[PDB]
C-alpha cells in the first residue's frame, strides 16, 4: 500500500514519471484479466444453457480501462424483481465456483450481487443496464484519444479516495469523478478531450445506438480522430485540475460532457430542464442520458470538502515539494496527494445519522444528551462546543455493572449520567481549574438532512475517533430513549 507506492514513486524522476509509474502499478496483470475473462465465459456459458441467445456483456471498471488490482467485475445480463431473483438462484445454483449471492432491487440500478470463491472475484449482475455499457467503452475510447487521461484518473481517483471524496455513500462515484476529469480535460484551452457532442456529430456510419431513447454514437477508433493540440505536461494538468475544481461554481452550474461547457442553473438550463435531472450541491451531465445527474447523490457536505481538498491540493501544488523532486525524502510530488487523510479528519468528514424528530427538539433532545448523560461541558443549522476531561467513551459496562451491583447489595439520561459520573469520580479525576480539557469538540446539525457533523478542537491524545464511533452508536440511542418516554 504505502510501501509500495511511497518506494516505487519516490524514486522515478518527475510527477508525471510517477502518474504513469502509479498506472502502471494499479492496471489489472495480464493473468488477473485472464482470470475475469474466463469466470465471464463460465456466467456467459451457463446463462446460454438458460436464456438461448443472451449476450453477457462485462463493463464498468473492467472494460473502461481503469481497471485496478481488486476491481469489481460487472456484468450487464442482455436477454422484473421476479426476473432478478431467477438470475440471482441460477447463479447460486447452477454456474460452479459462486457462493455469496444478494439480491439489490432497491438501488436505482437494481443488480444481483455475487462472489465467485475459486479466482476469489466478485460483482454485480444487472439485468437492465445498457448505458453503462456505452459509457464504460466512451470511458475506454478516452483514454485512447490522449495518454494523459488514464494517469490523472488513477492519479486524482487514488487521491480522491485518500481524501474520502469517492465513495458508494454521499460520496462521488469513480464514474463522476472520471466525468469529472473528462470535463475538466474538455474545458482546457488547447482541449485535451474532444466534446461528446462532437464525437457524435463525427462519429461514423454503422456506429448508430440508441439506448432509452438517448444518442450513445460514438467513434469506435482513436484513429480517425485528429491528436489533441494540448502540449501541456500532467503535472500541470493536475495542478490546474485542482485550481479549476475549486475555483468552479458547483451550485449554479451545471457541467455538461456533451456541450463540453457550464450551463447556468439560474436559467441557463435549455429545454425545460430535460424531465428526470436532479440539481443540488454538484451537477454533472452524463455524456449519453442527459436526463440524469451522476453527481445527484452528492450532498452539501461531500461538495465543499470536494472543493476544499482541492483547493489545498492546488496550494500545494504550487509548492517547491511537488515540483522538484527530493533524493532520499520519501515525501516529494504526487506522494503527499496520494498520502491517505487522517482517520480524524475521515471522521469529522463522515456525519452522524439521527431519527426522526422535529428539529428544534432533535437540538434540544442533543444538548441534553451532551449536558448530562456525557460529562461534555457545552456551550453556544445549529452548533455547540463541547469538551471533555475524561474518556466518556469507554468503561461504561463496568461503570453501569458496579451500579446495578451497589443496586444488589443495597428512566434514561441521568441514570446515564450516574454512569459518566462514576466513570469520572472512580476514577478519572476531580477535574480541575484552569481546565485545558482532554477532548473538545463541535456538534452541528443542519436542517436538512438531519445528521450530525462532529468535528474535533483540542485532541492532544488522538482519542477523538474513539468518542466518534461512539457517538455513532450513543447518539442514536440516546434520541431513542428519550423518544421512547
Amino acid at each position: 500500500d504505502s510501501h509500495q507506492l511511497a518506494k516505487a514513486l519516490a524514486e522515478a524522476a518527475d510527477v508525471g514519471a510517477q502518474m504513469i509509474k502509479l498506472v502502471g502499478l494499479r492496471e489489472l496483470s495480464e493473468a488477473e484479466r485472464q482470470l475475469r475473462s474466463l469466470v465471464v465465459a463460465l456466467m456467459q456459458e451457463v446463462f446460454t444453457e438458460f436464456f438461448p441467445g443472451c449476450v453477457v456483456h462485462p463493463f464498468g471498471s473492467s472494460i473502461n480501462s481503469f481497471d485496478v488490482h481488486g476491481c469489481d467485475l460487472d456484468l450487464f445480463l442482455d436477454l422484473g424483481a421476479a426476473m432478478l431473483e431467477l438470475v440471482g438462484s441460477i447463479l447460486r445454483g447452477c454456474v460452479p465456483g459462486v457462493y455469496r449471492v444478494q439480491t439489490v432491487p432497491s438501488a436505482r440500478r437494481p443488480v444481483v450481487k455475487f462472489c465467485h470463491r475459486p479466482s476469489g472475484l466478485h460483482g454485480d449482475v444487472s439485468l437492465s443496464n445498457r448505458l453503462a455499457l456505452h459509457n464504460s467503452r466512451f470511458l475506454s475510447l478516452c483514454s485512447e484519444l490522449d495518454g494523459r487521461v488514464r494517469p490523472l484518473v488513477y492519479t486524482l481517483r487514488c487521491w480522491a479516495q485518500g481524501r474520502g471524496l469517492s465513495g458508494s455513500g454521499p460520496l462521488l462515484s469513480n464514474y463522476a469523478l472520471t466525468l469529472l476529469v473528462i470535463y475538466f480535460l474538455q474545458t482546457r484551452d488547447p482541449p485535451v478531450l474532444p466534446t461528446v457532442s462532437q464525437l457524435t456529430q463525427k462519429a461514423g456510419e454503422g456506429e448508430q445506438v440508441e439506448v432509452d431513447g438517448w444518442d450513445c454514437s460514438f467513434p469506435r477508433d482513436a484513429s480517425r480522430l485528429e491528436p489533441s493540440i494540448n502540449v501541456e505536461p500532467l503535472s500541470s494538468l493536475l495542478a490546474q485540475f485542482f485550481s479549476a475544481v475549486s475555483s468552479w461554481d458547483l451550485r449554479g452550474s451545471l457541467l455538461s460532457l456533451r456541450e463540453g461547457q457550464a450551463l447556468p442553473v439560474a436559467g441557463g438550463l435549455p429545454s425545460n430542464l430535460w424531465e428526470g435531472l436532479r440539481l443540488g450541491p454538484l451537477n454533472l451531465q452524463d455524456p449519453f442520458d442527459l436526463s440524469h445527474n451522476v453527481a445527484a447523490n452528492v450532498t452539501s457536505r461531500v461538495a465543499g470538502r470536494l472543493q476544499n481538498c482541492c483547493r489545498a491540493a492546488a496550494n500545494y501544488c504550487r509548492s517547491l515539494q511537488y515540483q522538484r523532486r527530493s533524493s532520499r525524502g520519501r515525501d516529494w510530488g504526487l506522494l503527499p496527494l496520494l498520502q491517505p487523510s487522517s482517520p480524524s479528519s475521515l471522521l469529522s468528514a463522515t456525519p452522524i445519522p439521527l431519527p426522526l424528530a422535529p428539529f428544534t427538539q432533535l437540538t434540544a433532545a442533543l444538548v441534553q444528551v451532551f449536558r448530562e448523560a456525557l460529562g461534555c461541558h457545552i456551550e453556544q443549522s445549529a452548533s455547540w462546543r463541547c469538551a471533555l476531561w475524561h474518556r466518556v467513551w469507554q468503561g461504561r459496562r463496568r461503570a453501569r455493572r458496579r451500579l446495578q451491583q451497589q443496586t444488589k447489595e443495597g428512566g434514561w439520561l441521568a441514570t446515564e449520567a450516574q454512569v459518566t459520573q462514576e466513570l469520572k469520580g472512580l476514577s478519572g479525576g476531580e477535574e480541575r481549574p484552569e481546565t485545558e480539557p482532554l477532548l473538545s469538540f463541535v456538534a452541528s446539525v443542519s436542517p436538512a438532512d438531519r445528521m450530525l457533523t462532529v468535528t474535533p478542537l483540542q485532541d492532544p491524545q488522538g482519542l477523538f475517533p474513539d468518542l466518534h464511533h461512539f457517538l455513532q452508536v450513543f447518539l442514536p440511542q440516546a434520541i431513542r430513549h428519550l423518544k421512547l418516554e
